Formats: structure tokens, C-alpha cells, sequence
């Protein structure tokens, strides 16, 4: 297991534009295209991202290329965020994957309300952090995925992903 295999499990792979769990146009391995309800706007974003006229469809190689960029950008973002970097750097590599997973799904803005969880993670109070993480819109809206990510934060193992 690694971050790519983990997010591949959580996000799936679809080669045609689909709506994510929040109803937003997405493609590939959870590549958010736009929050716009206009499918044409999503298609424009897709063509811009891939560099050709896709007509709402991409290849597996193209999906994987976006995924690489997205994972990379998530990490680089975390490192530029003054609230996140100290916590991220305090973690072992497995728990860092859980951090990347959460940011990939929710964005840095999504993690803004997680101040108390973040402190508990930095303190390595793993069971307490796990309890706090579940008191969230995130957990309520995507409980099976959040449970996997939280188990990863709690244990620093890949037990939830087998
Ligand atoms: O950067 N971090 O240690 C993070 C943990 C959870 C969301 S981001």
C-alpha cells in the first residue's frame, strides 16, 4: 500500500465525467473539474486539464497523469500551509498518507475546522484524535471512507485498506 493505491481505492477510476459524492463534476481518480452545475463548464475544465478536446472522455493514462499531479499538488500545498506543515512533518509516512487523503478529498479549506484534531495528531494522542476526527460533516457524509482514513490515523498501519 501507498498513497496512490489508497486513493485509488477511495476514489475509484472512471473515464467519463461523473458527479462526485457532493454532486460536482469529476473525472478519472477523483479529479474535481468544477463546482459549476454547467456540464459545458466542466467539459471546458477537462479540455484545459488534458490539453485536447476530450468531449467528456479520457484514457486511463490521462486519468493517471491527472492523479499524479493532484497527489503531488496536495503534498506541496500541505507543506506551504503554516497550520498543516508542522503536523504533517510530525507524522510517520503511513499517517502522512491519511493526511494527503483527507486534503485530496476536502481541500485545505475543508481541513480548516480540524484544528483540535490536528493538535491531537501532533501530540500523538491517537485514540483521542480518532474520536475527534469523527465529529465532523466529513465523517457523517462519507462514513465508510472516513472510517478507513481515521483507522489509518489511529494506528499508523494499512489495516483498513488490506
Ligand atoms: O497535514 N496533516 O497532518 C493533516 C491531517 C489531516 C488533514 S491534513
Amino acid at each position: 500500500m501507498n498513497i496512490f493505491e489508497m486513493l485509488r481505492i477511495d476514489e475509484g477510476l472512471r473515464l467519463k465525467i461523473y458527479k462526485d459524492t457532493e454532486g460536482y463534476y469529476t473525472i478519472g481518480i477523483g479529479h474535481l473539474l468544477t463546482k459549476s452545475p454547467s456540464l459545458n463548464a466542466a467539459k471546458s475544465e477537462l479540455d484545459k486539464a488534458i490539453g485536447r478536446n476530450c468531449n467528456g472522455v479520457i484514457t486511463k493514462d490521462e486519468a493517471e497523469k491527472l492523479f499524479n499531479q493532484d497527489v503531488d499538488a496536495a503534498v506541496r500545498g500541505i507543506l506551504r500551509n503554516a497550520k498543516l506543515k508542522p503536523v504533517y512533518d510530525s507524522l510517520d509516512a503511513v499517517r502522512r498518507c491519511a493526511a494527503i487523503n483527507q486534503v485530496f478529498q476536502m481541500g485545505e479549506t475543508g481541513v480548516a475546522g480540524f484544528t483540535n484534531s490536528l493538535r491531537m495528531l501532533q501530540q500523538k494522542r491517537w485514540d483521542e484524535a480518532a474520536v475527534n476526527l469523527a465529529k465532523s460533516r466529513w465523517y457523517n457524509q462519507t462514513p465508510n471512507r472516513a472510517k478507513r482514513v481515521i483507522t489509518t490515523f489511529r494506528t499508523g498501519t494499512w489495516d483498513a485498506y488490506k
